[PDB]
């Protein structure tokens, strides 16, 4: 009813300015006064946090959120919760990146070059393919968990925590996911900053995964002008339905993307259009 995010958690980070916000969580860049770090701090959302659901909900994300050590990944340092007199205030506080996520980025700019496009996508299959060395599955790849730093650094974030748009045909039907379901999910943010929109859109999540498990993506090339057929061949291998067909690693999609940024002919099997 009237929980508001205290200007200090624990005593030892002080809040700066609200970065962004998710479904659950609000975003602040804050001060680690305790070892002079400017960091960033993920507080569950003050108008949600006494609704038991949400609560429970962020605790249980907040203990699977994973630490890896990777320049493209954004670390994880600690998490917490406040006592404020609306109750408690649970937190996770990570690597701060001063930039622009994915979905800010298409938004407000509209599709990426294609060029930058591929630069951005083959950074974040590095990020993936050392997560995926470490046993961990990320299992929520979209534009939204992808930022790129004022230095133009890429940062993928919020890994192995178990919208719909950018879910694989496995996560819609309920099947095992593995690292092909991070291929899956990247070739749909890859989709989204070539063309501008994500592969399938709906009235509905349930027409989204109907749309993922059942109908082929339009190819990048019709949907958007100054693209070639080798991404076409590219994106839609990554978009495969059944697994076995697409790049079975990060390491093997970002082959293919560095290929088609060399302008070498990629593996991915050719797609005819007219
Ligand atoms: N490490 C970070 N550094 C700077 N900004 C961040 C960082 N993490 C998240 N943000 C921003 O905070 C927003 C909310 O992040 P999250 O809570 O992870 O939700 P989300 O990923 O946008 O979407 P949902 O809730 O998962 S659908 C992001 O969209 C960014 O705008
Ligand atoms: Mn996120």
């Amino acid at each position: 009813s009237h929980m508001t995010t205290p200007s200090h958690l624990s005593d030892r980070y002080e809040l700066g300015e609200i970065l962004g916000f998710g479904g659950m969580s609000e975003v602040h860049l804050a001060r680690d006064l305790r070892d002079h770090r400017d960091v960033a701090v993920k507080v569950l959302r003050a108008d949600l946090a006494r609704d038991p659901s949400f609560y429970l909900r962020f605790r249980r994300e907040a203990q699977n959120a994973a630490a890896l050590n990777h320049p493209a990944i954004v670390a994880v340092y600690d998490t917490g919760e406040a006592e404020t007199p609306a109750g408690p205030l649970p937190y996770i506080v990570m690597e701060y990146v001063d930039g622009v996520t994915l979905r800010d980025i298409v938004h407000t700019e509209g599709p990426m070059t294609p060029k930058r496009a591929i630069e951005v996508i083959a950074d974040a299959c590095q990020a993936l393919n050392f997560s995926h060395q470490n046993g961990i599955i990320h299992r929520d790849v979209k534009p939204a968990n992808i930022m790129i730093s004022a230095t133009n650094a890429v940062k993928v974030m919020d890994f192995g925590i178990a919208t719909a748009q950018y879910l694989s045909p496995e996560q819609a039907r309920g099947d095992s996911v593995d690292a092909r379901s991070d291929v899956y999910s990247l070739g749909c943010v890859l989709y989204e900053v070539l063309t501008g929109e994500p592969p399938f859109t709906g009235d509905s999540p349930v027409s989204v995964a109907y749309q993922h498990v059942r109908e082929d993506p339009i190819p990048p090339s019709a949907r958007h002008e100054g693209l070639s057929a080798d991404l076409d061949a590219v994106v839609l291998k990554a978009l495969a339905k059944n697994p076995e067909n697409r790049y079975q690693t990060a390491a093997e999609m970002r082959a293919d993307l560095v290929r088609v940024h060399n302008g070498e002919p990629p593996e991915a099997p050719k797609v005819l259009t007219d």
